């Protein structure tokens, strides 16, 4: 647990963060003893430990598990069995996660104490942000987030996202500009995005930070602005909400900010939105914002160049490393280069072990710099030695606390037969290849992929949506550069792929298909119409569903094949 502290006392908060990252071994051992002692009579723990609370019996007798191994406990609680199947405290909500098992979202128990500890630690960490980001304390955080539905279990437990649970709790015991639909559901995402942007624009002079779950989340906001800014501004000029907004939360709530006709504010926003280039639009619309906070690591690293284009120099920050299962780390250097983000594990948030990636698990303090690990977390909400499914690389120490860079999920995205191409390798390959377009004033906006086993020999298909700065005439890549892009992806894949191409002969030439602009919004709307969470949506890096494939296939303009065979010993 975390000690009592004054969140208004910035020096006391920073001094506590130093303590927390210095006494790492002692805090970890304290956390473990507390979890094992308090949960000793749960059905889950007693079956393995029979009352022991010492670390060595823990390591010997408690198995390392995945969500698949423990799902039955969660389902039984969802059906009405008591929280003490897994936890000595009541389960207050189930969290719907991104990442599945299988093929639905994981449902993760959360206790009220765990939730308040996470909120507590967030207020412990904000003074560091304020110390690093001048002016951040001077205004509000405009957070682009909304929820379109929620549910409850058979026994009546609420099912929510972690963000909603986080916001709802700090709201119930208090600086944030958050949409009326971050907590209260609205099925119409058009109404919810409209009201949230209207509020954000009305409050633009009070906004010190922009936030969203992911880097790509901002592109959906910007796309909506491109289509609807004149109507938004018209509402600001007249002080009158457009009458097609029927959602009761927006219509009853909007009067708080839409207080009177404001022609001058409307004209200011129109002046920015009517410019040809939307470069720096985010800073121009929110000129007092001090940073843009979202996940920019892993798959989201792909959107950094485009988000920086819209950012006008606002630093892109990624402050937090966490999951439904556990809040895990923070960035002690929030203004670092987005490519240099590392997260320091916070020892009081759980007991953290690490599985070497390449059966061998080490304690947090025994991690090896430069080696890859999957976190194995033991928590205060009924998870014990639970595999989180991320791969982190240990990069150093903040005081005595290891810090890690996010490598990726552990996920095969493409496989013709014995080739198993992982998401992190495909991402690095596409990163290498898309660089070749920079001399031609072209940018890769998004991509996905599929295995084409139709014919003779199977091969990878990568779908590329391209854009540029010229809105005046057609843009198009020459075939020579596209063909070298194909090769550069291939040369970046692993030895099994490359041996397949050069030696084995069972893998054919990689293919890049350029899709028309808007292809990846059509793809997204396809998944949304089938129940995907809007706020948790990420472009999947490969697609198998036949209706999504048919969507990508009829957006295809040009196709290109690698003309060179990749190298391999
Ligand atoms: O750790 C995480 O996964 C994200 O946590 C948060 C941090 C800050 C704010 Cl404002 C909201 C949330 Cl959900
Ligand atoms: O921006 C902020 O205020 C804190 O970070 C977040 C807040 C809300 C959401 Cl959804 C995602 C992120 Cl990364």
């Amino acid at each position: 647990m975390l000690p009592k502290f004054d969140p208004t006392n910035q020096k006391a908060c920073l001094s506590l963060l130093e303590d927390l990252t210095t006494n790492v071994k002692q805090i970890q051992d304290s956390v473990l003893e507390a979890i094992l002692s308090r949960n000793a009579q749960t059905e889950y723990l007693r079956g393995f430990l029979n009352g022991q609370v010492d670390k060595q019996n823990f390591k010997k007798n408690v198995p390392v598990v995945t969500y698949e191994d423990i799902r039955s406990y969660i389902d039984r609680i969802a059906n009405g069995e008591p929280s003490d199947l897994i936890c000595d405290r009541p389960i207050s909500v189930l969290l719907t996660s991104s990442g599945t098992s299988g093929g639905v979202p994981k449902l993760i128990p959360l206790t009220t104490e765990d939730l308040e500890q996470r909120i507590s630690f967030s207020s412990l960490y904000a003074p560091l942000l304020y110390k690093h980001i001048d002016g951040l304390s001077e205004g509000k955080s405009l957070i682009f987030y909304f929820v379109t539905r929620e549910s409850k279990t058979a026994n009546g437990l609420m099912v929510r996202t972690m963000v909603t649970s986080f916001l709802k709790s700090i709201k119930q015991t208090n600086s944030l500009q958050v949409s009326p639909h971050a907590i209260t559901t609205c099925a119409d995402t058009t109404q919810s995005m409209y009201c949230q942007l209207l509020c954000g624009l009305l409050e633009r002079d009070n906004v010190a930070r922009l936030g969203a779950p992911f880097a790509s989340s901002f592109l959906k906001v910007i796309k909506f602005l491109e289509d609807h800014w004149p109507e938004l501004c018209s509402n600001i000029r007249t002080g009158r909400l457009s009458d097609w907004i029927t959602d009761a939360t927006c219509t009853s709530g909007i009067g708080k900010f839409l207080t009177a006709p404001n022609p001058e504010l409307a004209s200011l926003i129109e002046q920015e939105c009517s410019k040809t280039s939307w470069e720096a639009i985010l800073k121009r619309l929110w000129p007092k914002a001090k940073c843009i906070e979202s996940i920019i690591t892993g798959t989201m690293a792909q959107y950094i160049p485009l988000l920086e284009f819209y950012s006008g120099g606002l630093p892109l920050t990624s402050s937090f490393y966490g999951s439904s299962e556990c809040f895990m780390g923070v960035n002690f250097n929030p203004l670092c280069k987005p490519s240099d983000v590392s997260y320091t594990i916070i020892p009081c948030m759980g007991y953290f072990e690490f599985l070497e990636v390449e059966p061998v698990v080490v304690d947090l303090v025994d991690v090896k710099i430069g080696h890859d690990y999957e976190p194995v977390v033991t928590t205060f909400s009924g998870l014990y030695r639970y595999r989180v499914g991320d791969v982190l690389r240990a990069t150093g120490f903040y005081n005595n606390a290891p810090h890690f860079c996010f490598v990726g999920r552990q996920k095969v995205v493409l496989s013709i037969d014995m080739d198993k191409t992982y998401e992190d390798d495909l991402l690095k390959a596409v990163t290498n290849a898309k660089l070749l377009l920079e001399p031609h004033d072209l940018m890769l906006m998004d991509f996905t992929s599929r295995v084409d086993s139709s014919s003779f020999p199977g091969h990878y298909v990568i779908y590329w949506e391209l854009g540029s700065k010229v809105k005046d005439a057609k843009f198009e890549p020459n075939r020579d550069v596209m063909e070298e892009c194909c090769f550069t992806v291939e040369e970046s894949l692993d030895a099994v792929y490359r041996k397949g191409r050069k030696n084995d002969k069972n893998i054919g030439p990689l293919e890049i298909k350029v899709v028309k602009p808007g292809a990846f919004d059509e793809l997204m709307n396809f998944f949304l119409s089938r129940g995907s969470s809007v706020s948790q949506y990420k472009t999947p890096r490969s697609v198998t569903n036949e209706e999504a494939l048919k969507i990508l296939e009829a957006n295809v303009i040009s196709e290109f094949l690698s003309r060179k065979i990749p190298s391999w010993e």
